């Protein structure tokens, strides 16, 4: 508590008026893969764990891709006290992304805009990385500390579905779950691989070479979706996750919306929109895809989470498990305990005997 106030009303605003957004990043998965953090003195109830995906989380509340880009900062964010790491999204080939500046501050919107496009160290790189520490990863999955990796396609490429084969095939080994991210606003053409026939063949594909992997080493494969779909392209995608066994979904990437009411001078920036603005709209996009999917189909909640009700939002809408990015960037590495803190108190106020019990609870009422 004493930390949380320290964080948010002095630490963060004095690093936001020293650095460029891109430099905090760049110095946050430094001190992150250092282990220089604060104390995560928040011990997680069995309140909070949730089976789900074939593997036990300790704590539902992760951190969502494109913090850790390149899994530099593993083990430092399960010391931050995310109950899930999720990696990437990870390219076949190394490349650079967009030109700087490409990350923009919302101060007076708690919101961010990036348009990174996808910079990336490359398969090889992450794969050597991730092997060097991965009988640590075992042991901390066992311990219910899962890995995503979230897979990528390089600006370049002739064929995303090859690209995505080969993220399954070099990193797929080394991952709880893959992350399947047909929804970057910052790739030309990548949010049309969420369209019917077409995401047939890409996801038919991953799948099969998925399956191709020896049993200890063959993770789950979730599909991230926009928060811009239609209601043609939600029908779609609950349509070709159900008929080919898809293990689950992550539920939103950042928007291209521009909703009404946003203050920061630099609102009209391109690139992808996150923080308080999408919380909703996320939020709905739970709800819908968990309704097509009839709850048979786990879905990570992701969009503006920075408290307790923000995540039971997520969960009681169809969540089983939620990740934050945007909120760590505004009031640091304690809005994780407070987060798990008030969601804790949250459950117990409104009766659930645990996350679990919670889970789509508002499609019961
Ligand atoms: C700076 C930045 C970089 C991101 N890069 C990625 C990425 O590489 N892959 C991806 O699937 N999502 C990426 N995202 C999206 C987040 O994973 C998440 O879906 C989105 O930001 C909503 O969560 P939030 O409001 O808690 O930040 C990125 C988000 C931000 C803010
Ligand atoms: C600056 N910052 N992230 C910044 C950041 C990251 C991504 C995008 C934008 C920004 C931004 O500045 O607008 C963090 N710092 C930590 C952190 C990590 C370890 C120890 C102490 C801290 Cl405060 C986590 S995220
Ligand atoms: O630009 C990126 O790398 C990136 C940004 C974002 O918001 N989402 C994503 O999937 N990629």
């Amino acid at each position: 508590t004493g930390d949380e106030r320290f964080y948010a009303e002095h630490l963060m605003p004095t690093l936001q008026g020293l650095l460029d957004p891109e430099s905090a990043h760049r110095l946050a998965v430094r001190f992150t893969s250092l282990g220089l953090l604060p104390r995560a003195r928040f011990q997680d109830s069995d309140m909070l764990e949730v089976r789900v995906l074939g593997h036990k989380f300790r704590n539902p509340v992760g951190i969502a891709a494109g913090f850790d880009k390149h899994g530099e900062a593993v083990d430092g964010l399960y010391k931050m006290g995310f109950g899930f790491v999720e990696i990437g999204s990870v390219t076949p080939k190394p490349q650079e992304g967009n030109p700087r500046p490409r990350v923009f501050r919302l101060p007076e919107d708690q919101a961010v805009i990036n348009r990174y496009g996808f910079n990336s160290h490359g398969l090889s790189v992450v794969e050597h990385r991730l092997r060097a520490r991965q009988q640590k990863q075992a042991k901390l999955t066992e311990d219910g500390l899962p890995l995503g990796v979230n897979l990528g396609k390089n600006k370049t490429s002739v064929d995303a579905a090859e690209d995505y084969a080969e993220g399954v095939r070099v990193l797929g080994p080394l991952a709880d779950y893959l992350v399947v991210n047909v929804s970057s606003p910052n790739t030309a053409g990548l949010r049309s691989l969420q369209g019917k026939a077409e995401l047939r063949r890409l996801l038919t594909k991953v799948l099969q070479e998925r399956d191709g992997l020896r049993r200890v080493h063959r993770p789950a494969v979730l599909v991230k979706i926009a928060p811009d779909l239609t209601s043609q392209d939600k029908e779609d995608i609950a349509s070709v996750v159900k008929e080919l066994g898809i293990d689950g979904l992550i539920v939103t990437n950042t928007t291209v919306s521009r909703p009404a009411g946003l203050q920061g001078a630099l609102r009209s920036e391109t690139g992808g929109l996150s923080g308080k603005p999408l919380r909703d709209l996320s939020t709905q996009t739970i709800r819908e895809m968990y309704a097509l999917t009839q709850g048979r189909v786990p879905i990570i909640g992701v969009g503006g989470v920075s408290s307790g009700q923000d995540a039971l939002e997520k969960i009681r809408a169809g969540a089983s498990l939620v990740q934050l990015y945007t909120a760590l960037t505004f009031w640091g590495p304690p809005v994780v305990g407070k987060v798990k803190r008030e969601l804790e108190a949250l459950l117990k106020e409104q009766g659930f005997g645990g996350v679990t019990d919670a889970i789509g609870a508002d499609h019961r009422r």
